[PDB]
């Protein structure tokens, strides 16, 4: 078997050097621009580099591994002793996650969690020993930011300061998270266009307040 997430690791394995995560992303920004798209950037890249840069956050949550492109970019960019928490889904894009920040020199720092994120949220205090969170990038089902969103409330998880960052609010678009932080007073609520494909996608940065 030989899929197009092998195919990237192993662009990765030639051509990038191990334990530097720039070349490790520049070198997927090269594949994903030469070879065969995948579900990748460096124009939101330099976005996610920004708010990792203004807020220095010490504990991120990151909904949706993949490939490993936006955790090599965060924990890239986090202090010692910061942790990246990612949640992947697929068990084959975990492992493709893990070796691509093994290589990348950056696998502890991260932790990943293989479960769907509605499963895997609620056991993050018992389990992981979170308390809140810095920061929430949410790159998985656009269908799951707002109910995720809210289930991160529920268990208490966000504090007054924490940044949530979300992904293709834009296209293929998330309406019922952006209406909600938006219209929320617990939210303040930037958004970045950001090109892609040829359209104009954009993030959602939205900062939690506290309880309504
Ligand atoms: C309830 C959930 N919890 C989690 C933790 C979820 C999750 C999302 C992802 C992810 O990163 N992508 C992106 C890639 N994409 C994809 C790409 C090409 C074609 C079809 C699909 C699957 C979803 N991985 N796990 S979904
Ligand atoms: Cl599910």
């Amino acid at each position: 078997g030989d899929t197009k997430e092998q195919r990237i690791l192993r662009y990765v394995q030639q051509n990038a050097k191990p334990g530097d995560p720039q070349s490790v992303l520049e070198a997927i920004d090269t594949y994903c621009t030469q070879k065969e798209w995948a579900m990748v950037g460096d124009a939101k890249g330099q976005i996610m580099d920004a708010v990792i840069r203004e807020y220095s956050p010490s504990l991120v949550l990151e909904l949706g591994a993949y490939c490993g492109y936006s955790a090599v970019r965060m924990a890239r960019l986090l202090q010692p002793g910061a942790r990246l928490l990612t949640m992947e889904i697929n068990p084959d894009c975990a492992a493709i996650t893990q070796q691509m920040l093994n290589f990348a020199g950056l696998q502890d720092k991260v932790t990943i969690l293989n479960g769907a994120s509605q499963d895997l949220i609620p056991q993050l205090k018992k389990k992981y020993d979170v308390d809140t969170l810095d920061m929430v990038f949410l790159d998985h089902w656009k269908d799951r930011y707002l109910p995720d969103t809210l289930l991160l409330e529920k268990c208490g998880l966000l504090r007054k300061g924490t940044v949530l960052l979300a992904d293709n609010v834009i296209v293929p678009g998330t309406p019922d998270f952006l209406a909600y932080v938006r219209g929320s007073s617990s939210f303040e609520c930037t958004h970045y266009s950001s090109y892609l494909m040829k359209v104009v996608d954009g993030l959602e940065k939205a900062i939690y307040q506290g309880p309504s």
